[PDB]
């Protein structure tokens, strides 16, 4: 269920992370 979206958030999140320090 949408519970997956939460997980898939981690997804775009990890990219967001790889991004965070990237963009900083």
């Amino acid at each position: 269920n949408l519970v997956s979206d939460i997980i898939g958030s981690k997804k775009h999140m990890e990219k967001l992370i790889s991004i965070i320090k990237k963009c900083r």
